């Protein structure tokens, strides 16, 4: 079996960070790859700051080894502008970069040609049809999807999407190293939103149209839904926090793919609040107003 | 205004008499309502059976106190078979029989020509429109739904729906009576589903879909949502704890009004399983098996 251990994360955002984070934590050699010097710097330096927020706490009753599990961990990741550079003996490669299918199939294209045999290409895309990239090479069989949720360190939940050409090995394969990450990964077909945001933004969705009609305000939906479901959040406080711009790009590909299903109808609410760079809490505000 | 203190209570079924029991435990004077003094007995000894249990656990440190909670609460819920019979000295009647338009209004219909003046008639219906029930009587101003959540002593939520003609003060008396009850009332129109069920079935139709397809196993559906999501209970758990005939009920009743719809579209397995009258832990079978304890 193909043991991962050698990981290139290439991005360096939320998801990329986290990423990266959560190999190095649990004894991977990583390799962290974005388009600047700068960038790498910040990114490395809030998973330090993660670490270390966490090492304060598990460690209080000795201090000594808590930053030297922050300077084990955070040695254990190493940066590069240059991927191509990387990926020639790397056992696995999960990209985390912009969400665009063009950028996306290049970076791919290319590295196909410098990864080593053995090595597994992986997306992290939520709204991309993982073939739509893994046939950007020659390496479909060891092409797959892992998918990750924000906070990646937190979130114990993987979705590792196999598409009809990603071999069984290759899956074996993410389903152990998901499980070496202390995740717990489940499985689903290369289907647009995969399970859970297939399952979750649609709802969302109904909750903004019932809003829309003005059935119920805002605010009791979310108490009922809290309240009456259990759910943590309600659905007009969870899309603020899951970003009302990003939840409108994932619906728009949907209904882009098939403008007649009804659930991917766009709402005017939600194109309002996007066009005045409304957000939600990354922005300060969405469909609520914070801090 | 006018605040609720008598509550007749239609129904000694899962959701009525949690809704007794409820509304005696906050101070209520209740008179429980149903067909035979059998089912009646039988309903007020599983209100009993309710108590002594939150009791044993809440007045643990002195048992006579959980004893009297007990009796004091159970003392203030009488039962009548005939509603009509306690009506005219009643606030407030809250409608919790079987799931069907046509017994409902015979019962509204005639409750309507014993009922004081300011009593208050509430529905607590999942799959029918208050309006429909409410035209039954001549008293739509004071008429209503309240929709409550099972367990109903639990559950802190209760949908207040307002039709076109329910009039303000009985929206504000219905309000104040549900946090008299020590819940959270929410406010939407008489439309299907309301809040709650119209955000959640829906949602777990798709699951079932998602499955049939193929895209994914109960399981990691279940496990997907809630480790994702955050969710208490996978879509398949819900359904097999909420009811797989109770929700096919709902559904098949949105998919008559509007069959075009494919958010409607009945489920292949859904019914199968129905058919074969697995209906969830109800009867230890839904999609998945239980201990049938
Ligand atoms: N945004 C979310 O809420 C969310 C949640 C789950 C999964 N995702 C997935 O994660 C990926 C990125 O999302 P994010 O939130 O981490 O984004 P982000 O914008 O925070 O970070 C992306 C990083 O990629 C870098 N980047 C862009 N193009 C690159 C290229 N060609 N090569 C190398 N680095 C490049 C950027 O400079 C940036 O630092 C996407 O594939 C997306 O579908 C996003
Ligand atoms: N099942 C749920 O989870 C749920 C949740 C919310 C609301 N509801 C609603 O609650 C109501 C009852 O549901 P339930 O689960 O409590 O039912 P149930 O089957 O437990 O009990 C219904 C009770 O109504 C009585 N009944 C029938 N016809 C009657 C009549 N003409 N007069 C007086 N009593 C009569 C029965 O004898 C029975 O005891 C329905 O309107 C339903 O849509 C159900």
């Amino acid at each position: 079996k193909i043991i991962v251990k050698h990981v290139t994360v290439i991005g360096g955002g939320l998801m990329g960070a986290g990423i990266a984070q959560v190999a190095a934590a649990t004894g991977h050699t990583v390799v962290l790859v974005d388009q600047t010097e700068d960038i790498l710097a910040k990114s490395k330096k809030g998973i330090e700051e993660s670490l270390r927020k966490v090492a304060k706490k598990k460690f209080a009753e000795n201090p000594k080894a808590g930053d030297e599990f922050v300077a084990k961990t955070l040695s254990t990741i190493a940066t590069s502008t240059d991927a191509a550079s990387v990926v020639h003996s790397t056992d696995l490669v999960v990209e985390a970069i912009v969400e665009n299918l063009k950028v996306k199939n290049e970076l791919f294209k290319r590295l196909d040609k410098r990864a080593a045999e053995h090595t597994i290409f992986a997306s992290n895309t939520s709204s991309l049809q993982i073939t739509s990239i893994a046939n950007a090479t020659t390496r479909q069989d060891r092409f797959a999807g892992l998918h990750f949720f924000n906070p990646v360190p937190v979130m114990k939940l993987v979705e590792v999407i196999k598409t009809p050409m990603t071999s069984q090995k290759t899956f074996e394969s993410l389903v152990d190293f998901s499980k070496a990450l202390g995740k717990h990964p489940v499985s689903c077909k290369d289907t647009p939103g995969f399970i859970v945001n297939r399952l979750l933004v649609p709802y969302l969705m109904e909750a903004i149209r019932l809003y829309e009609r003005g059935d119920a305000s805002k605010e009791d939906i979310d108490t009922a839904m809290k309240l009456g479901a259990g759910y943590p959040m309600g659905p007009f406080e969870l899309l603020d926090y899951v970003g009302l711009d990003t939840t409108k790009f994932i619906v728009d590909g949907w209904h882009e793919m098939d403008a007649e299903n009804p659930l991917h109808q766009p709402s005017p609410s939600l194109n309002k609040l996007v066009a005045e760079n409304k957000f939600g809490k990354k922005t300060g505000e969405g469909f609520y107003k914070y801090k």
